[PDB]
């Protein structure tokens, strides 16, 4: 049987709504859910899901790791499915599967304004912005040498306290109650914007990346996850997953 | 010193054109060849690039089960690397290890501008334009796998018609569709190149999947997790999008 850490992220993982009192596996659906279920058929593990108990992802503080990244490194677990993004500074000290998804960061904003790009949040600061504190989204700007992207962080990192959040719910919120665009996943951003019609992304894709699932270094199930994964993609599987869900 | 395998394909891999020639590494250009050189920087390792022989990809000869191309060479560990646009498949993997993707791409319809043919479904519901794809690439064992109803009905035309459907570069493909009525299922990527080429060609629909090409390493290779940090760290600062800019 296989430890799955994972964590609450709608529509990715999700407490499944019912009146009777759900138990173990059964608490849980969501797009992430169901990809666990094809791969687990696949391959012909069996599984226990566990949400991650410090609520993280995964990054270096001390230089000590949290979240499902340090699950994985110390063998709390055996596969890390959710969101995960596929990063270099992750794949340092974890394996990641061939990714399930693509995405980029971009913009959260309110319709019909001027603005039209993060070149244009950058030169000005009336209009608040920033990301979810730690998170591979804050970490780009962080270390980059994009001029724009550059001037960005230091308007971010300088404003740390006020505009940096410790979720995407409260990210969103901010959007809607505030002056304020929010740096997140575009695939997040495409959900959020189909069920608020007030707002929409803002601008292209500031980056390109994935979402895999994640192996303690030197695991046997790595090429095993990602092979399941390629198939699963070129059946259009993991493209039904997704129409599903969002 | 690795000893890198790859193929001549615009604009990934071409021999660069000059009066006096060029020795070894000198001869080629690209956005592989820059790719593979930035990768070099990174691991610190040094390189000698070989042309594949045998001129192909990689596909399982279905009657005897021999691989060939820059799959085999990697089997063989004939090589250490494969850079070219090699494209990540599940009949691949299962064989050899790939890096992270340093492009992301799909198969979709290269044709004329102006007809009324919009979707792979179009094509696949006649017979009267004919269609099909490099011999033995991935896009070609992407149809002959599948069990899309859509798909399957395509490889069925392909198949039997593979005297004359099927071809043995992306160069002949494109030919095919200037010159008669074919449309040709290509790389989108590719596609982009062809178009801002020839301006009575287009892309018909969207992509049918989605892949990504990657570094191809023989299966166990340590080098492959190496690889693939350089590749997200390549990805992550930009440098892989400015090489696209450069060479599209
Ligand atoms: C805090 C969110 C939910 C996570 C999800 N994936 C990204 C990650 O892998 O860290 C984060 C998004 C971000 O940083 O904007
Ligand atoms: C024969 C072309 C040039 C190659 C290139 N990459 C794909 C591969 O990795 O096989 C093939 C494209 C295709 O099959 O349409």
């Amino acid at each position: 049987s296989l430890i799955v850490t994972t964590i609450l992220e709608e529509p990715y993982v999700l407490f499944k709504k019912s009146d009777k009192p759900l138990y173990g596996n059964d608490r849980f659906e969501g797009y992430c859910i169901d990809l666990l279920r094809e791969l687990s058929t696949i391959l012909g593990f069996t599984y226990e899901i566990r949400l991650v108990e410090d609520g993280k992802y995964g990054a270096q503080d001390n230089g000590q790791w949290n979240g499902m990244v340090r699950e994985l490194i110390d063998h709390k677990a055996d596969l890390a499915v959710a969101p995960l993004a596929i990063t270099y500074v992750r794949e340092k000290v974890i394996d990641f599967s061939a990714p399930f998804m693509t995405l980029g960061i971009s913009i959260l904003y309110r319709k019909g304004t001027p603005i039209d790009s993060a070149d244009d949040l950058a030169k000005q600061t009336k209009i608040e912005y920033g990301a979810v504190e730690d998170g591979a989204t804050m970490t780009f700007f962080k270390k980059s040498k994009i001029s724009t992207y550059d001037k960005m962080w230091a308007f971010m990192s300088s404003r740390r306290q006020s505009v940096l959040v410790k979720s995407n719910e409260e990210g969103i919120q901010r959007v809607l109650t505030s002056d304020y665009a929010f740096l997140m996943e575009s695939t997040t951003i495409e959900f959020v914007t189909q069920r608020n019609c007030n707002l929409t992304q803002i601008g292209g894709l500031i980056d390109s990346k994935g979402y895999g699932v994640g192996t303690p270094m030197g695991s046997p199930y790595r090429d095993k996850i990602t092979i399941a994964i390629l198939q699963l993609q070129e059946e259009g599987k993991l493209h039904m997953m997704k129409e599903k869900w969002w």
